Formats: C-alpha cells, structure tokens, sequence
C-alpha cells in the first residue's frame, strides 16, 4: 500500500513549477549533447525519466525537420502522472514521431544497442541505485551510441528552504544542499567520481562539465517548488513530535519568509551548477 512520491498526484501537479529548476539546463543538455548535429541517422532517441518532457520539448524544438522525418523518439518514465502530463504536451507541442512509455530506469525492458542517444535530465540522483539505471543505459545504446546526462552538483534553493524552516520556533531540522543532493545516491555530484564510473562500464570519451546558471522566478511559483519538496523530508528529518507542532505552520512560514526576504511582489534568485556528462558507446 505503500507510495512512490513520483506517482503521486499532487506531485506531478506541482512539477511544473520544479521544472523552471530542471528546464534550466534542458537546452544545455540537447546542445552538448552534439544530437543537433551528429552523423548518427536516423536518430532514435530516449529521453528516459523524462518526468513532464523538458528534454523531449527541447528535442523537438531544436532538431531539423529532416531529422524529425525518420527519427523515433521515446519518452520514458517511471510515473504513470507524469507520463500523462507528458502526452499532453506532446499533443499540444505538436511534436513528431513520439510517444510516452512506461520505462524503469533499473529495468527498463528495452532492447540491446537500439538508441543513437539516451539522455537522464536530473534522473541519476533521484533513482533508487543510479549505477544500475547506468548499466541499462549502456546496454540499450547502439554502437555509437550517446549518453548525455545531467545531474547536480549545487544548488542554493534548499539553503533557502532551511533559512525559512530556521524562522520556525524548536531549532528543527533540515537537510544542507548536499545531504539533499546526495539523499539517493553519492557521488553524482563530483566530476571525477562520473568520469570514473561511466569509464568503467566501457563508455569512452567521456566529458563532464558543471555549469552554472542563475535564473528568478516569482515568489509564488518557487513556494509550490517548496511545498513539493518539504513533505517528504520531514518524515526523515524531524520527529514525530516536531512534526505534530510545526508541520501544519510550514506553508506559513514560507510564504512569510519569501515575502521578508524577497518582497511582497519579489522574485527569488535560483542559482545553480549542474554536471553535463556524455559518452560514447564503441
Ligand atoms: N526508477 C525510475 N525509472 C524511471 N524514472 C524514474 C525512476 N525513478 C524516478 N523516476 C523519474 O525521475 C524523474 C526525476 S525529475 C527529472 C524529470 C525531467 N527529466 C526534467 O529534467 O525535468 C521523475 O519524472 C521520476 O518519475
């Protein structure tokens, strides 16, 4: 009886307000990626943990008509939610050759050397064991093949979250960016530990590279963003006590402090570095 967060519909509603935080880096990903101009053809592409389609929207807005004519693209993703969500856009963009999928990272049921390209927009960190969902993204790339990922290393809206729990009477608890970042999996966060493990799967020419972006989004927006996250940590990072005092002041608290902080009418700056990685498949 028990529930993925991911599956969950208030989850995926709220999503599109988290991915103004992902979607920061979807151009990024397509663009180093090299698909827009690779000798690989016909492209035939997974966009796997795709969540509401960021990289797929990118794809489709990026790549030539010609290329679209003969490519076949698969949006995948664990969430039933998301996948629905990701349908409608794919009706509403218009997009070409497309189609959503049911698709476990860690098994994904999909078959040997089939995709020119996979890309993991923000999936690696989330998955239950990310070198498994790794190892199935070797497998299911052609000789060739491209793995573009994306995962991060720093981002500043968890500090943020903290300095508005920090306003709460009880001293209570919250994650730093990295116990957050690292909650699922280590080592996604460091260049030399991605290099390290896609090297030794036999992927070779193997980049990594942080970039930073800065962005602002309006503070009613970013409080979905918080409201999306905080109830599933607190259950880990506060006690059952905590939680019966203060659980229920938390919306307050946050539109308070983004109020303060930012203004009634104030925009929060979003900072980040994400890690873009890519390799080949011989
Ligand atoms: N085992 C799994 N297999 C496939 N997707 C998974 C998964 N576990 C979690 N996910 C998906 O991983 C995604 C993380 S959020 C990133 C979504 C999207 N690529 C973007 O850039 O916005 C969610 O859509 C979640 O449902």
């Amino acid at each position: 009886y028990i529930q993925n967060m991911f599956q969950t519909k208030s989850f995926v509603d709220r999503y599109k307000y988290t991915e103004k935080l992902t979607g920061l880096y979807a151009q990024t990903l397509v663009d180093y990626s090299g698909v827009a101009n690779t000798s690989q053809k016909p492209l035939v592409v997974l966009d796997n943990a795709c969540g509401i389609g960021a990289v797929s929207s990118v794809l489709n807005h990026t790549l030539q008509d010609e290329a679209k004519k003969t490519w076949k693209l698969t949006c995948g993703d664990l969430s039933e939610g998301m996948l629905e969500t990701t349908k409608r856009r794919l009706q509403d963009e218009g997009w070409v050759n497309a189609e959503t999928k049911i698709v476990n990272a860690l098994d994904t049921g999909l078959p040997d050397g089939h995709y020119t390209h996979v890309f993991v927009a923000f999936g690696f960190q989330s998955f239950p064991d990310a070198n498994a969902a790794l190892k199935e993204c070797f497998r299911i790339l052609a000789s060739g093949g491209i793995l573009a990922s994306s995962t991060w290393q720093n981002f500043n809206w968890i500090p943020i979250m903290k300095a508005a729990i920090e306003t709460i009477p009880g001293n209570l608890p919250f994650p730093t960016q990295k116990e957050f970042i690292t909650l699922h999996n280590a080592g996604w966060d460091s260049e030399s530990y991605i290099q390290s493990e896609l090297e030794k799967l036999g992927f070779r020419d193997v980049k990594v590279i942080p970039v930073p972006k800065e962005t602002s989004i309006p503070i009613d927006e970013f409080f979905e963003v918080c409201m999306m996250i905080i109830p599933y940590l607190l259950p880990k990072f506060w006690t059952e006590e905590q939680r019966e005092s203060h659980e229920k002041d938390v919306p307050m608290v946050l539109r308070q402090y983004l109020q303060d902080t930012y203004g009634a009418n104030g925009q929060v700056p979003l900072e980040a570095v994400a890690l873009i990685t890519t390799g080949l498949k011989p």
